């Protein structure tokens, strides 16, 4: 299963290819965490506007968006490992082939 | 690591450990930030030479996107770890200070 791409993908004439194609989709999710980590600065300058006492509904609310936007971004870095970790492999292979060679 | 966790659980450590958690990310962010200019340019070198490179030259360029790649997912699994961690503290408190959770 995924055998026709994955032998056109091991070809290493292919390899630029496919590494700016990784390289875009990396950039794409950054964009995403870029936006969601303006949103916990925000929360955070929020939170720390005042030294004044929060009653407990109003920390809640803003633990709550806190949290949200973490709880999106470690998704995120889940996505970005996980490429990071597919194009270190794709271009491992063509270097173990490139050491036999050698 | 009883006595730091119970440091990080201290509702009065709640505001610092939040705001030194985010600067952890920041520079993290930074890290990687670095890393994938440092790729994008080995890969835009790669991509305007590799039909004239000898397999010597192919693998030390192959070689440093793979190192830079892997120092990216290590990277990569640091902010992971320090998301969850963040939502998980900042989740002790969602439950205490919730009326339904607390």
């Amino acid at each position: 299963a995924g055998m026709y791409l994955e032998h056109y993908l091991d070809s290493i004439e292919n390899l630029p290819f496919e590494l700016q194609r990784n390289f875009q989709l990396m950039r794409d999710l950054d964009q995403r965490t870029e936006d969601l980590k303006a949103e916990i600065d925000k929360l955070a300058t929020e939170y720390m506007s005042s030294a004044r006492s929060l009653s407990s509904e109003e920390k809640l609310a803003l633990l709550k968006q806190i949290q949200e936007a973490y709880g999106k971004c470690k998704e995120f870095g889940d996505d970005k490992v996980q490429l990071a970790m597919q194009t270190y492999e794709m271009v491992d292979k063509h270097i173990r082939r490139l050491d036999t060679d050698l």
